[PDB]
DNA sequence: TTAGCGCCACCTGCTGGTTAAATGTGGTACTGCAC
DNA sequence: GTGCAGTACCACATTTAACCAGCAGGTGGCGCTAA
């Protein structure tokens, strides 16, 4: 039961080899064998093996059910959870199960904690929680475009999407449509079409029970509902101080406020 | 002693489905004015 | 009062990007063995 103990820390190990290796990890901090490619070194030979494999790209073990070959056995074991499911880790609050420990840690941090430090965009004012989400934001909004992208409503050309969106947000209080015969302007195409119809005098809309024609659909609907609906009675608003009748609402107030 | 192996975690990073905020559409009242 | 013309609400349908769980690559720590 742990014959050996580390003098400089609290760890106790059964064998001399295990305690020595623990001393290598935390106390000796030596680098006898490093990689032939870079300056990285390790304590165990298998760590240098997998580092060399990452340098070269060798995948020893292949998945039984899929076409994935892993450089390490633990990678294959974790991959097997894709086919088997079997989410080991469980949240202690919402009791949700997750396949990887990091997934559970991120879930608990971002779903059951209020004050969590967040990342700030180096180029814009947006604030994001996850660094991966920040990378997506940078790669989408802040990416550079060689060919550029013209503004939707002007001849301005931008290379960063964030700049393009910020420019296009300045055109949301503008009447692009302008009549060629007068100074009238509007924001929706239907209004411009109606104005040009009034300019030309065209009345495309026609009543189906009379000879009358209209320049707008709403006008024809109101005429039909008035002069072709026997069971219709107009709304009459009565002054509360004198009693005389008024049809439109605003006129009734115009009389009631000045009535005696 | 010592390399090998197995397990486990930690750290980092990418990626599609989900969803909620933002935004564009169009039906339908709603007034100003000329008659 | 009313019809025409232009405007104003606003419920609704897209649009878009953060949210989030699902994944994989590189490294650090430990417990035994057989070699
Ligand atoms: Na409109
Ligand atoms: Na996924
Ligand atoms: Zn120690
Ligand atoms: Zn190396
Ligand atoms: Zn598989
Ligand atoms: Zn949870
Ligand atoms: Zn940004
Ligand atoms: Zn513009
Ligand atoms: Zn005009
Ligand atoms: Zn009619
Ligand atoms: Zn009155």
């Amino acid at each position: 039961t742990r014959p050996h103990k580390c003098p400089d820390c609290d760890m106790a190990f059964v064998t001399s080899g295990e305690l020595v290796r623990h001393r290598r990890y935390k106390h000796t901090h030596e680098k006898p064998f490093k990689c032939s490619m870079c300056d990285y070194a390790s304590v165990e030979v298998s760590k240098l093996k997998r580092h060399i494999r990452s340098h070269t790209g060798e995948r020893p073990f292949q998945c039984s059910l899929c076409s994935y070959a892993s450089r390490d056995t633990y990678k294959l074991k974790r991959h097997m959870r894709t086919h088997s499911g079997e989410k080991p880790y469980e949240c202690y609050i919402c009791h949700a199960r997750f396949t990887q420990s990091g997934t559970m840690k991120m879930h608990i941090l971002q779903k059951h904690t209020e004050n969590v430090a967040k990342f700030h965009c180096p180029h814009c004012d947006t604030v994001i929680a996850r660094k991966s989400d920040l990378g997506v934001h940078l790669r989408k909004q802040h990416s550079y475009i060689e060919q550029g992208k013209k503004c939707r409503y002007c001849d301005a050309v931008f290379h960063e999407r964030y700049a393009l969106i910020q420019h296009q947000k300045s055109h949301k209080n503008e009447k692009r449509f302008k009549c060629d015969q007068c100074d009238y302007a509007c924001r929706q195409e239907r209004h411009m079409i109606m104005h040009k119809r009034t300019h030309t005098g065209e009345k495309p809309y026609a009543c189906s029970h009379c000879d009358k024609t209209f320049r707008q659909k709403q006008l024809l609907d109101m005429h039909f509902k008035r002069y072709h609906d026997p069971n219709f009675v107009p709304a009459a608003f009565v002054c509360s101080k004198c009693g005389k009748t008024f049809t439109r609402r605003n006129t009734m107030a115009r009389h009631a406020d000045n009535c005696a």
